[PDB]
């Protein structure tokens, strides 16, 4: 009777974090694949809690076994390393879209709800105030720069995902815009996650978004209260948080002395989802500084 | 000894032009795939011509055999009908990408020299003066509208290859600029190729039918001639010095760029010149319901090659060709 | 060392009844596939039981690795709702037949010994007065009548498998009379075990819903309590000095013969015993909208079994059982 | 254009005087699958006959493509042969039913016309007067009598064929009774087609060996000449407004009724007659080893139809046919 | 972080004295692949220790996996009795080599350290005083000698594996010569492993039956303390700045110099001491019916070893082991 | 009801001359693949010459068609040229032993006769003064020695289908000792059927290039015209009342025993009486760089009705001859 979500790379920053608050705040059965369960701690004792063992390439048999038998399937594994867009273009590829192709298809095949991580790169140099889901056009450079094959296989799978959607899919997309909170994601992990740059540590801008926020929105997409979500892309970003790489750094140290363009539009996801970020871009980093304070070796890693 | 050419779906318009070209004017041997021959007429009855039955999505061994055996591999099967982009967007990623990938791959596998079909459409809604192959951006629709699946899988295919290319795949990605001529691939035929609105066009003359225009047809095309098309292939296949390896070339005529409305306007005036055809031309009404120049550059100097055929001598060289075939020009749009 | 039983299909009628049987009486390990444990209750907590996931349609490796592993090999997985047969035929070939057989041929490679759920529905419109496993001939309507798709799969199957026993495989069929206890598999359930017709009108029975008599009701059938097919299977399993290897035996108790309008009176007498049911039985109607005895001899002498259990006996500890779970009763039609 | 007609298993009975009737009378063409041509005279010179080489067990990427690329499928591969079916029952099942049913799935995917041979056994041991396609019950007997697996495997191919037919596939079954005539298929052939009891008697008669009758030879049976099988079949593959669409049609001469002893009492009085037959006739003894008529109906009034040949007329053009080919008669039995 | 170590074919001789020496003396992760635990004893317990059911020839995808999540690849699995080489050839062949391969090639692709059991009977024939892995010629017998299969099979495996070194593969070859101890395997069981001529003796010794010497068993041989074995095995796991990698071991005591007559002598002999073994003991009849040194010297140096156990020392060890365990000294040859 | 023959791998040098054998003097018929026909002169337009294409490791439907349509299976398709073991072992292995098993699996199923090319280097390092089929042992060198890789491939697979033997598969092995005559295949063509020493040394000699003697070149062969491996093969293919069924032959003339030194210098003393070979012989030098090898042929004459006719001298003269129209042919055997 209570919904079953499957997560596939629920080691991840997003499989982790939402994890949590499925155990936390709801009845639903929680199964999670992933190789390792260093992320997720005490959750894997919980008794809705269903860890198991596989890889999407190679155990086939076992992930289309939990498509059937879950309601609501999130695909997370993904190459998301800008440097290995660049670098090996191909295993960007093979992985975001050709492995996950066939999950796609389980999906559609026994009849369940797909909410598929699609990337902000998606509207690649577009060049509108706002990234709208429903009208922005979407701009890549030329063949010969391989980095837009990210956002061209991530673009594909959302036209493929869509032309099933035209047959029957019930399928939400969702965009994260730069989700940021404690357990960031490993600069190597093959997971759509956590933003690079926040870990590491100049007037690019970006939209940061605290991960609790981007949480909520996927609650709300997953509980799809009348149907709401369905056949829907929705930015998870905070457009008030709109800060420069400079601003990250001088913010970080401001923050560091206490303890001893790319907007998203999100009026649909804001509307549809009864949804809005509560977290200041100040609330976002001052919650990271109280989280790894004491785990300063997790941090360098 | 000779160059081995392998034409996957070959009955058609690149198929049959191409394949008369290499005949006649060089010592190499066409290997060319398809289902039927009716589109070769006597090509298949010359020595160096080897025609085969098979399907690129069922014959997967005997399609590997032959990329194997040959030197240089043209897949220029795909759905390039725009009204199936909107209405099937699927079949055209399954076909056009899933289908064709197999194929990128055993190139890959066996050193052979992939010439891909990529389209002028991968540009996009761009609005440079001149799409330029190594510098424009690529401009395409939100998700939701489904006709940008075709230049999506189109794109993601470069891509592809292009990453292959970088492995040592040796490749040639062309993009045919509304290539135009006798033996105009059929509306729904699944296979890269010949201009469709000039195809549609044709199809309405022959039948007496009304020929509608899209905010009255401003949209602006560069025109090819097949000659001039097939002339640039040639140079691709030949490859002298490796000069194509890793190369993308627009192939298409700057210097025909008109508008729809033009283009309708055009072949009206011309089909009143022929009997055959001026009495079904006379019943046509126009009716109604931005700027797409290839840059040729590099394709010109890399390849030693100029188009020199005008939109007028384009279009004629067409109806003259169809003038004792009316049954085949009416069957074009069904 | 000791032996080891699987069955695919653990979590429902018979496989529940089953294992608890080889739990509580033998030394034998129980290796159980479903994809849920709700019909196992504690069963699954026993040092002996193993519940393990996966789907005959899907995880075809864990499945083969446990044929190897087990001795006694029992397939349960099968839509049997009739319904089904007249809608979807194609899906009951698909499963009970098609994605039964590689189970089967496992069973041959491994060596291992075959237990296979056939059905009573195999001999469909016999005129025999006893359904005789070695001598009955086996009658189905025409192919315009699909509801026979399931008693035809399941003979190709009983065919097939008695094909391998002539090469050598181990194999007993049995072949369930309307086996009737607690926990009945819900109608849509798809798994070989309890009587359809029993299990809906004691749904409807609780829900105060109207039954149908199809043909006045008047074909008579055999009626098994659990505990005796259980018995039955209990002795083919252990196979005393190979006694049921390459036998077909009917499990059903032939003193049971009541018609389905006798069902239906005698259930509905026995409701309004119940202070669960008296009040929704009082709503039922019977709405109008030749006989299946077994002969049991074989299976009698062959096995040393005899059923113990009267027509009243085992429908009284079915009201009795449900009597708690009321709502359990009312999802069987659901 | 022209309609294209698939026969796998061409080189024999029915794909010989079904190529030649079709090459003859209409504008379709054939594509005919075979290992061998040696059935087939002189069709393959006819430039609308287009054989090609493979086995439905192995090309399967070649038996798809042309599956696609026809538009009327007819899968003749079968073993029918009834001694194999009592000791090879596991062979019968595998080729009959399991290597046809990728076929079958074939044509439903491409949304071609699967026209199949179903088999007059289908109807079992049954009672009715005449067997009728849309209402007599079918009886076969138990699994320990293996030979029912070819009647049982037929039997789930046309509900499997026909719960296809429920999502749309244009199919039609046919169930050739006893097919009689020049170019008989030898015993263990693998195709569905000829009468083996007249093949068996024919190859005893011309080599001198005694004809075994069973129970005394009893069984009456309706024989078909050959030319009115075909008739029926180019009926069904025209399908003049759909009328065969979801069809099953008995094709035999009910007035051709006869029992296998008075089969070789007229096969041995009609080779009397024949000089280069006589000799070895007179040896011919029946030796004593320890009714079947088809409703026509449907095919009468559907396809415009009627059988024309006595059976009578159709031994004397078999005698006449092997008259010349005396070696021929004398390997069916091989 | 910490080294994941992979042993497919865990529950067993191998198996268990690996995975005790990792979990006590080292902060590595075991996982073992195997059908049951019964070889085990308490090492599942150690929550360091993770067991996994599976099987080679079936479980590809779950084997696979392990091959990619762990560091360093054992594949035990093989057949290794050599009654079987004789009589199974095939069987050697298909477990030993084809079945192994698909395991190598993970190892490959995942960049693992693939740490493989070669075979002492690879050397064959060879006539050198010392066997040395990088010298020594092998020698085999001819065609018609099925009982060379194995040390076939195990050859080439040993040179694909080689071939992937030479693209980049991380292998240590090693080969274990006669390696006893506790725990020894079963004659039937299908892993590398146990000395099968000492595991006979004491099974033949405890059964009160006779042992068989072929040609008076005057062949020679060394025998190698299970602890000397694996102390080798963990410098080969540990692989030190890659100390290991490319290398090929023989892992034997060259001082523990015996033939098998002596084997038999000095078992016989030792079990007089013990009650448990003697009265069955002077029941066994010793009934008729080549040196192999390992050069040690590459194993020595580089990896920091030398054998401690002698030959006396080593027997003793396993005779105490077996004292409480008669039934399992017993079931050896079973 | 003619016996049918299939030969995998037909465009070469065993192709070539078996296939002329048989339309010539039996009334079989070949089936014949490979990829070109140009070695195959005439032969394909014979009725009885059915020539296709494919290729064993991809055409695996229409080859196991070929194995259940013909009576007859013979598998010439492996790499079988030595500096290839030493410097891509892999595909040594990939394509003499893994992609050469599923055909005999396709014989056994369909119970065909498998006449399978083993090799003379399966005797490895044997010490025997004959190499014996049913008696010798059989040595190679060490792991590190890659080169035996062919050889141990070539083992394992006559041990594999001794194997299926056992269960009744109808197999012949056949071990071609320095078969040498027109048309012989390229050193790197992937086909069994030429002696490459022999192959290696004319190619040179007509480039005008030296020859390599490895270890003084001291070790001696025996060398056998392609006509006498043919006749063999001939009675093989005819088997007849099944004389050949699980047996194992060298087809060698022991007669024409030989060292490789003497080989070269037989070689480039046959060289000089030809005015197209004159000239680049004269520049050979012999190079040295840091064992006799005689086949016992008793089973295989005796059991087959079989004995080489050709002396050593007739064989390498009718080579000799007939390159000296095809003296680009021949300089390409190393290219
Ligand atoms: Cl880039
Ligand atoms: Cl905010
Ligand atoms: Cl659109
Ligand atoms: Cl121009
Ligand atoms: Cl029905
Ligand atoms: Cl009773
Ligand atoms: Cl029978
Ligand atoms: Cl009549
Ligand atoms: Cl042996
Ligand atoms: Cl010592
Ligand atoms: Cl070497
Ligand atoms: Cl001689």
């Amino acid at each position: 009777k209570a919904k079953k979500v499957l997560i596939l790379g629920v080691n991840g920053f997003i499989g982790h974090h939402l994890s949590k608050r499925i155990l936390e705040t709801t009845d639903w059965e929680v199964f999670g694949m992933d190789m390792q369960t260093d992320r997720l701690g005490d959750l894997v004792k919980h008794e809705r809690m269903h860890f198991f063992e596989g890889d999407i390439t190679i155990n086939k048999e076992w992930v289309e076994y939990h498509v059937k038998k879950c309601d609501v399937i999130l695909p997370l594994v993904a190459i998301a390393t800008p440097a290995t867009y660049v670098k090996q273009p191909l295993r960007v590829f093979e992985l975001d879209f050709e492995a996950n192709l066939p999950i796609v298809r389980s999906a559609v095949k026994y009849g369940k709800h797909l909410v598929f991580p699609s990337t902000s790169e998606v509207y690649g140099m577009c060049a509108d105030e706002q990234f709208d889901p429903d009208a922005s056009a979407l701009t890549y450079g030329p063949i010969n720069k391989p980095r837009w094959i990210y956002a061209c296989s991530k673009q594909l799978m959302d036209r493929v995902i869509w032309g099933y959607g035209m047959e029957g899919l019930n399928f939400t997309l969702f965009r994260p815009f730069n989700w940021i909170g404690p357990g960031l994601d490993s600069i190597y992990t093959p997971k759509e996650g956590s933003s690079r740059v926040v870990t590491q540590f100049g007037s690019q801008k970006r939209a940061f978004t605290y991960v609790d926020d981007g949480i909520s929105a996927l609650m709300k997409i997953i509980e799809n209260s009348n149907g709401v979500a369905t056949g829907k892309i929705y930015n998870i970003g905070n457009p008030n948080n709109n800060f420069s790489v400079r601003e990250l750094a001088n913010k970080m140290l401001e923050l560091a002395a206490e303890f001893p363009n790319r907007v998203p539009k999100i009026e649909n996801t804001m509307q549809e989802l009864g949804w809005a970020p509560q977290f200041t871009f100040d609330d976002a980093l001052r919650q990271i500084f109280e989280a790894y304070r004491g785990h300063v070796a997790d941090a360098r890693a």
